[PDB]
């Protein structure tokens, strides 16, 4: 069966998480702290906080920036229902933007007439773009767009670790970034998550969230304001700071995958059955997602698929069709391209040990299930 | 060094934390579904959720009562903050009423002239208790006063997973009970907690919040509401698995130890020099706090215990001296327990690799300090 995902723990980890669990140093430890350390060298940016997954890096980043009732939230349709969800969990309200159905990505366009238009009653406070499968395109004119706003920008970069925008790293151009450590991302801690900020007061106050108030003071450990328990374990963090210095090799090698799919289905876009992925430079290929022409029925299609001995799955949602954001902004509109991908959009598999004789099999299975 | 603290992972556990990173089935899977299923059986309770911490299991009981904005939660002085910060983390606030010195658990009777003088102006909604360290005196009074009242019951079993009342296991008394497994914790899961409730409803609905809403629908997987990230991952829980069967025995060990205790410390008591934990039936002695006599500064005493290679710590904090839960109930206030057990509590050693040899040190050095 050749999987769609393949979590891969180098053995050194495995070994260093019987380590710890052995000498019972559980709690985040050097370990995080360490993590945290080598996350915010590898990006480039000040500061690094893991959490528990990246919903709380997302919540933390809310919580930091004070958004909550009385505030509005712009998000793309496109994406996993995480992204709204915990927008709507602080009091705020999600608002919807278009994507770009060549990026997958929030439709920048798109984004500044919802800006111009917005009429309340909210406070508009931030924007919070997805760089949905690894894609950075966009990021510079979310940045731009929110400060001609003055607006926060908040990178939902959960599948982007080690996505790059130019000459910059995914996560580093908002005001925070947010990373999802889920097993279907490059590098899992099975859950796991960080929150990453060049700002120091942002830094400094997702940090007492992250664990109830708590800081070092003069005598110890001081209370300084109600927060909650998004700690991430010790032997969680060692797994990470195990695969991140081979992350930019994995992501190479995802991008050769990639050319791979590529070459073998080019024909069938050419033939207007598929749409591929516009893999552009630094994109990180956390997924490989088409899109299939409305003649296909997707369920059909990965059923026959699974026949042939090949998993996909849907890329992500659409947060209008979901029917849960209800602010009169998003029920009032109509939503093109994020429907169209959550109808269409076929997940194929592209992770760590998958080979160019797998991809060959995937594209021929497909080849044959579309020209029938 | 006599430590705190020494979480005991089990070999076996260890093995398949490694057989599970190996294979890579990481997230909440047939392990945490077995472990849910274990934990009800343990506890004779209808519905078990484990989740990301103990703070985790409060919020969600919080939520899937519907407890936030406008609402009052009556929370004990003596515990750990969480207890009364998850509380305003919804934007309820945390009503405090004190402990009892003999227990160290909420006092049923200042508890139920607080209701019965509360004056608003938001909605008493819940009873939040603390069975502290994992003393389940006063749960059925709970029960009893919250019933009367029309109150929910939340208990905040932190420390009391496999304590009972009489012929009732902590936990399965309240609306919901919320266990964690934090490393001080007997189970641990490095970091993790469990939700339980005989109650559907509140059980269905806190599953919902758990993971974004999701469940699983006639094709598959379907958002039905607006929800969190709190999972806990496979391979955690199959370290709780694999301690869930030795719990039990755990405890019978640690009442041995307390029992060396009161042995070796009684003197000490009687010429009234310290108080001694009243250790009833059903205890699950997560902690053995001693209270100094004032004669007595608890950090010159830790440091000489130090010295003397032996660890200890506070027990709990006093919420009402933390300055965060303003409402004008607490600050007219005047608290007398919580503020002594704050200053006074001393935890002294007690786990799964401490024996009689220990104890006695441990109880010969504290003499000499308090005598000297
Ligand atoms: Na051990
Ligand atoms: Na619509
Ligand atoms: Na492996
Ligand atoms: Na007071």
């Amino acid at each position: 069966m050749i999987k769609l995902s393949q979590p891969t723990i180098p053995e050194a980890a495995i070994e260093r998480v019987s380590e710890i669990l052995r000498s019972g140093q559980l709690v985040h430890g050097e370990e995080c702290e360490s993590f945290e350390q080598e996350l915010a060298s590898f990006l480039g940016v000040k500061h690094a906080l893991v959490v528990s997954n990246g919903t709380a890096a997302l919540h933390l980043a809310l919580l930091a920036l004070d958004i909550g009732v009385g505030d509005a939230v712009i998000v793309p349709d496109f994406t996993f229902a995480a992204t709204a969800n915990i927008v709507e969990m602080t009091g705020a309200k999600a608002i919807i933007v278009d994507v770009d159905i060549e990026t997958y990505n929030m439709d920048s366009e798109l984004l500044e007439s919802c800006i111009q238009s917005w009429s309340g009653p909210e406070k508009l406070k931030a924007i919070m773009p997805v760089l949905e499968f690894g894609n950075p395109h966009g990021l510079k004119k979310y940045r731009e767009i929110a400060n001609k706003y003055n607006l926060a920008l908040i990178e939902d970069a959960a599948c982007a670790l080690g996505a790059k925008e130019q000459d910059v790293m995914v996560g580093t151009v908002g005001d925070m970034g947010c990373f999802s450590f889920h097993p279907r991302k490059t590098l899992t801690t099975g859950e796991g998550g960080a929150l990453v900020t060049n700002n120091d007061q942002l830094y400094e106050k997702a940090k007492l969230l992250r664990s109830h108030g708590m800081m070092r003071g003069e005598f110890g450990i001081e209370f300084r304001c109600i927060g909650l328990n998004y700690r991430l374990t010790n032997f969680q963090a060692a797994i990470g700071r195990a695969i991140l210095p081979k992350l930019n090799g994995w992501i190479e090698r995802r991008r050769e995958l990639a050319t791979i799919y590529e070459d073998a289905l080019a024909p069938l876009e050419q033939q207007g059955l598929i749409r591929l992925p516009k893999i552009v430079e630094g994109h990180s290929v956390q997924t490989y997602m088409i899109v299939l022409s409305d003649q296909f029925n997707r369920t059909e299609v990965m059923k026959a698929l699974k026949e042939g001995g090949i998993e996909s799955s849907l890329g992500a949602q659409s947060m209008s069709e979901l029917k849960l954001f209800n602010h009169d902004s998003n029920t009032k509109s109509n939503y093109i391209i994020g429907p169209k991908l959550y109808i269409y959009g076929l997940a194929l598999p592209l992770h760590e040990h998958l080979n160019i004789d797998d991809v060959n099999k995937i594209t021929e299975t497909l080849e044959q299930i579309l020209l029938k």
